[PDB]
This record gives C-alpha cells, structure tokens and sequence, in this order.
C-alpha cells in the first residue's frame, strides 16, 4: 500500500541507494517512528508496510536527498525532502510517493490507486 | 524501448487515455510519423517501438493534454505537450518518457537505463 | 534577502493569501520560530527578514498549502510544503524560495543570487 | 503582454543568454514567426510584443535548452522546450511563460493575469 519512487533530473535515472524515513503523526501530535529503507536500482522503495498497519491518518515521508548529491559530487541546496499527507481518509488506497530531484529543485506528486 | 507513461497532478492518477504521436526527424530535416498510442488505465503506453527499429535520432513525443482536461471539465491552458530529445546517441537505451499533468503546467523528464 | 513566491499550477494565477512559517534550527538542535507572513496578490511574501539578521543556519520554510486548496472546493492531498535548507553556507546570499503548487503535486526551487 | 523566465534548476540561479523563438499558427494552419529574444541576467524576456499585436491565437514559444546546458559542460536530453498554448480566447491577458531546467528533465508554468 505505500510506495516511494526517487528520480534523478540531472541524470535521467532513478535515484539508487536513497533513504527513506516514513513517521505517523501520533494520537498525541507528535511524530512517531512508522516505516523506512533505501531505493533500489529502481529507484523505487517497496514492503513499507501491510495493509494492516496503514490505518488512517497523516505521515511523513523523509527523502535523504543531500546524502545522494553528495555522493555525486554535485551541490545541493536542501536537506532533505519531506513529503506531509493524509492517508486513507476516504477508504484504503494505495499509494505511490514519487520525488523527481535536482540539486537546487524537487517536485513530488502522489498516485493514488482504489483496488 | 520506448515508453510513455503519463500522470495527473489534480486527481492524483494516472491520466488514462490520452492520446500520443510519436515522430522522428528524417534525413532531409522533417518530422516524420514513426509511432502512436493512448495511455491505458495505468497512465502508460507501451509497445511504440521495437529495438530494431529504434535507431538513433531526433524524436518528438506529442502528447494531447488538452482533450484530456477538456473531458474532465477543467479548464486546460496547453494545447499539448511537446517532448522533443535526441535518442541513443550513445548506443542503444530504453526511454521511459514521463509527463505530470496540471490544467496550467507540466512537467516532463526521461529515464534513461541501459540494459 | 529573503522571498517566497507560490503559485497555482490548477488556475495558473499567484497562490495569493498563503500562510507562510520559517524557521531556523538552534544550537541545541530544534526548530526555533524565525519568520512569518503571507503572500500577496502577486502571490509573494517579501520582508521577512533583514541582511543583519538572517545569518548562516538550517532553514524551514513551511508554506500551508492545504488551507489554500480547502478554501477553493479543493481537498488536496499534503498537509502543507515544507523546504528546508542550509542558508549562506559560502557567504551572504539573496534567496527566493518558490512553489508551485497542485492538488496532489507541488514542486519547489531556490534561485540564489550574490549580490 | 507576453514575458518568457527560465531558470536553472542545477545550478539555483536565473538561466541567462537563452534564445526563445515565438511564432503564432497563421489562417492557413501553419507556424509563423511572430517573436524573438534572449533572457537577461534574471533570466527574463520581455518585450516580445505589444498589447495592439498580440490577438487571440495558438501561440508556440520555443526555448533553446540544449544550446544553453552545451554552454556548460553538459549534454543535455532535450532539444529544446515547446509550450504551445491559445492566448486570450476569453480577452487580453498577461502572460508569464516560466520555464525551470534540468538536463533530463523540465516544468513549465503559465502565470495569466488580467490587467
Ligand atoms: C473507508 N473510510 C471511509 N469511508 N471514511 C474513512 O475515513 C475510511 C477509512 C478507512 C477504512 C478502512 Br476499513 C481502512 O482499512 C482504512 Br486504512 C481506512
Ligand atoms: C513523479 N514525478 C514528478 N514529481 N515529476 C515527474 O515528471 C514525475 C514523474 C514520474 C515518473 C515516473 Br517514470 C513514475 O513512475 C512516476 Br510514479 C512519476
Ligand atoms: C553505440 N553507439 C555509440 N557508441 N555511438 C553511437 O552513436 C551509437 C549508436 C547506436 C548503436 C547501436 Br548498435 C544501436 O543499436 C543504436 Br539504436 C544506437
Ligand atoms: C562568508 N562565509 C564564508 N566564506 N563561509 C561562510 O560560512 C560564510 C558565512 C557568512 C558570512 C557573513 Br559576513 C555573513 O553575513 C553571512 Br549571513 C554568512
Ligand atoms: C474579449 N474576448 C472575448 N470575450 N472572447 C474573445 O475571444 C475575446 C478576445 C479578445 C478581445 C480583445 Br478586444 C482583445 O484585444 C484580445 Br487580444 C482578445
Ligand atoms: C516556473 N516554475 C516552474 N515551472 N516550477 C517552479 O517551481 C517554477 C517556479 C517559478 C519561480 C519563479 Br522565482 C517565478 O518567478 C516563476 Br513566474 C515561477
């Protein structure tokens, strides 16, 4: 049900070897530990979670993008992006988190699916 | 080799049905017809092209945005969305060619792997 | 020395009246309130800080995109767009941090000037 | 009437020296020059036209991004960004053709106002 994808705009690649840090905003409204990992050749981030355990509510999705452009001995500008949303607030769905980076941009946009 | 595979930035999915013409720049510097297609339920069109066929050159992707705005009642600004890029000038790669859709904007960018 | 710009990819207008939250993380490692405001008719947001005060240091820019789309019979899907950034790492720099914005997208830049 | 902007997402700054070509499609449907210029240090063009000149119509502006990244020590995947788009079919607006670059991959917005 969630899954995170991570582009390369100076390349034309995915963007390998990315981490991945996902939070729950907690019934208290603070933001607790939820999921993470690193991209694969792919670019892409898959078995975050079960259907079980992404119940409604409102995560984050941290990219690691400074650790990536500097492995690449270009210069970045941000830290990292990070990614805010509701879950699941119509019913279950399944998600897909992608983030196309360049040194000084990134866009992210999110595809939704209804099986 | 080649594929498109295009999205919506307002709903949040993939843009189904969406039209596409491919071309390629011919030896006396026209733009000759070389593929089409439309986007099936998961925004992507595969089968354009084989590798064999698939040479080097100057390509241009149309993609017809604006029908598929003017279906959804939104009002869109473009008329289509234009990709033109040189391929395989290296030797030989598999293109995905993506585009993220909104009424007022896009976004396009190539992932370029090597098998 | 600091500008934020924000813009509807949906209208294709300036994002006007965007409620706009900076920070800067303290010596001890948390974020400390630094500047606020919202964007004009031009969509905008300009005196947020002087020359003197806006030193080196780990910036956030949280710009409440959800409110903006829930004003408009929208019900987007992030929460807000936060940009967070290292600032005048190699000396004082003018900065413009701009977004566009759509309901399930939104991508951000930073032009950096040396004036 | 009509302003042209680029930016240079690789860098975070103003692309300058960029050559944009506009044409406009004529009665008999093809493109004819209409318009012509190179960003400044801001990485903007205007005075491309005057409010008298420019009607309604099926406007292309075309930005030459590949001349632009072969300046730098890149070799970039675009031949150059088309945005083709109809231009006050509801009255004279405004228009502002923005355009952010990456080597692999570009946005392009549309900021339209009425004066
Ligand atoms: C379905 N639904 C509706 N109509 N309004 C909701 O808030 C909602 C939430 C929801 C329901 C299930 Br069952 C589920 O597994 C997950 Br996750 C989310
Ligand atoms: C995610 N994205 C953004 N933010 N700008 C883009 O052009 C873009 C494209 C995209 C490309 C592929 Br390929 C893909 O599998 C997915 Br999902 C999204
Ligand atoms: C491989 N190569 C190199 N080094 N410079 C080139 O222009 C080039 C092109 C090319 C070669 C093959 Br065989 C092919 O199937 C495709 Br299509 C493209
Ligand atoms: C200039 N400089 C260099 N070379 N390395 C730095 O970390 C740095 C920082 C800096 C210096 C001044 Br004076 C200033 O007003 C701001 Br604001 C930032
Ligand atoms: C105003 N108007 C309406 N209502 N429908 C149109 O097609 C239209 C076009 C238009 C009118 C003027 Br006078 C003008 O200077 C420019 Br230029 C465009
Ligand atoms: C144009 N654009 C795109 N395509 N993606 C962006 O983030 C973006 C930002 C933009 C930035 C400034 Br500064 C500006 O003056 C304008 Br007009 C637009």
């Amino acid at each position: 049900p969630l899954m995170v994808k991570v582009l390369d705009a100076v390349r034309g690649s995915p963007a390998i070897n990315v981490a991945v840090h996902v939070f729950r905003k907690a019934a208290d409204d603070t933001w607790e530990p939820f999921a993470s990992g690193k991209t694969s050749e792919s670019g892409e981030l898959h078995g975050l979670t079960t259907e079980e355990e992404f119940v409604e509510g409102i995560y984050k999705v941290e990219i690691d993008t400074k650790s990536y452009w500097k492995a690449l001995g270009i210069s970045p500008f941000h830290e990292h992006a990070e990614v805010v949303f509701t879950a699941n607030d119509s019913g279950p769905r399944r998600y897909t988190i992608a983030a196309l980076l360049s040194p000084y941009s990134y866009s992210t946009t999110a595809v939704v699916t209804n099986p």
